[PDB]
């Protein structure tokens, strides 16, 4: 007649640990590759040579 | 071949003007013309000589 954990319940009691919980986060690409332009309106029309 | 109003696109820009924009707001003729009566409740009893 053995004394198992399972017989032993609850004063025995699981640990917690956040060491794998913490994650690095990536911005975007093209915020950082071009040129930002400050818009003040919904629409900027700028034009270009076309012929 | 000539250079049309339509082929020069937004380098002709267009332009604003607020000098239309302004109204006159105009408040109550009643809460100006008689007395404004404070009230601390929905209703108010007012006895009044009647013969």
């Amino acid at each position: 007649a053995d004394i198992s954990r399972a017989e032993v319940a609850t004063l025995i009691q699981e640990a917690y640990s956040d060491t794998l919980l913490a994650a690095a986060k990536q911005g975007s690409t093209v915020l950082s590759a071009f040129q930002n332009v400050n818009m003040g309106t919904k629409t900027t029309h700028l034009p270009v040579l076309a012929t």
